[PDB]
């Protein structure tokens, strides 16, 4: 019911509409390709839009809390490890007004 709409708000996080912000948040963090040798000791539970995708793709959502709590997840993992200047950061902080918007306006 409100897990259907949050399918909705994934498809729009996901489109080419979005894609000059999010691009990177399409798939895991890859830590040795990047070089951030740290990012498993400060990230512990790592998120990103592909693995959101796949979870509910699979059911494993019981309800809109739930999914936007990854999601924030993702976001928060972002903010925690980059410092604040990072662009990054900012492409985080844009794709989550977009998130935080749609999540609200649900039914
Ligand atoms: C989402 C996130 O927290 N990160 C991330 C994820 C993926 C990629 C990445 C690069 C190529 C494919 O994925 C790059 C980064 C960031 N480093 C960076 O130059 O970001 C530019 C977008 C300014 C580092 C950081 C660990």
């Amino acid at each position: 019911e409100q897990l259907k709409h949050c399918n909705g708000i994934l498809k729009e996080l996901l489109s080419k509409k979005h894609a000059a912000y999010a691009w990177p948040f399409y798939k895991p963090v890859d830590a040795s390709a990047l070089g951030l040798h740290d990012y498993h000791d400060i990230i512990k539970h790592p998120m990103d839009l592909s693995t959101v995708k796949r979870k509910m793709e699979n059911r494993d959502y019981r309800d809109a809390q739930e999914f936007a709590a990854d999601v924030r997840l993702m976001f928060s993992n972002c903010y925690k490890y980059n410092p604040p200047d990072h662009d990054v950061v900012a492409m985080a902080r844009k794709l989550q007004d977009v998130f935080e918007f749609r999540y609200a306006k649900m039914p």
